[PDB]
């Protein structure tokens, strides 16, 4: 019958439906409106989670939080470190923690489909072929949107974007954008490092505040009315990825090309 297999966040479960079909069940610990770095797990989760044949976690860090109490939930649960054998980012604050964000980069997600079909497939071997299937028909998926993505910011004069919260750096490493964070978690205490990034946002003629929406955008919305431009959020944990990281390229490129 179908293999339930437990996730952190909705993104992995486009994933896991891509790869596994209905040879799945998933369940996603995170829900989309929250955030993943101060989450906590539900009592009704972690009974929930007696039942997981395997727990997809993102690797580089992302579940430590929870890591421990997974284990102590069930033993047996299969732990796939979707983040293996792939060289991470460095985070925008203290520059010697990995950046777990890789779930945004097209490009690396082809690593981590990879990773999960190859361990679905250990579990469930008679379906070995369909895991192998869902992959190349998903892989081929990720380099047409990657190749799109890259025709809609490639050509951008502008490089730069403001963002809250630092959760693009894969994404916008592989496209050649820089986003420049308005949060940090461990960098230099100086209060008025947000009046350096109004003042060089306001010389670069930046014209957009991404905000992220798992967080309030009071700053946010401060930040573009000194700077004078917009606000627009980005959802980094949109179910419907691949879609979603179109229209986010597309609020880029809106905002990163030559205006009205
Ligand atoms: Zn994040």
């Amino acid at each position: 019958d179908a293999m339930d297999i437990t996730v952190s966040i909705p993104p992995q479960q486009y994933f896991l439906e891509k790869i596994g079909g209905d040879l799945v069940r998933v369940s996603v610990l995170v829900p989309g409106n929250n955030d993943p770095h101060t989450y906590e797990p539900k009592p009704q989760q972690l009974a929930a989670l007696s039942e997981a044949e395997a727990y997809v976690l993102i690797g580089l860090g992302f579940e430590q939080p929870w890591l421990e109490k997974l284990k102590a939930a069930n033993a047996n649960m299969k732990l796939i470190d979707s983040a293996q054998g792939i060289t991470p980012l460095e985070m925008p604050g203290r520059l010697m923690v990995a950046d777990p964000h890789i779930w945004l980069s097209p490009t690396l997600v082809k690593r981590q489909a990879t990773t999960i079909a190859k361990e679905l497939a250990e579990l469930d071997p008679d379906n070995r072929d369909q895991y192998e299937a869902n992959l190349a028909a998903f892989l081929a998926e990720l380099e047409r949107l990657n190749q799109e993505l890259g025709q809609i910011l490639q050509p951008l004069p502008q490089r730069k974007f403001i963002v809250f919260h630092p959760s693009w750096a894969y994404f916008a490493r592989d496209y050649n954008l820089v986003q420049i964070p308005i949060e940090v978690e461990g960098q230099e205490p100086s209060a008025q490092e947000l009046k350096q990034l109004i003042d060089t946002a306001k010389e670069n003629n930046l014209t957009m505040v991404f905000g992220e929406t798992q967080f309030s955008t009071k700053s946010s919305e401060a930040i573009a009315a000194e700077i004078g431009a917009g606000v627009e959020l980005l959802d980094p944990l949109a179910a419907d990825w691949s879609s979603n990281l179109k229209a986010v390229a597309q609020k880029i490129a809106n905002a990163n090309s030559a205006q009205p």
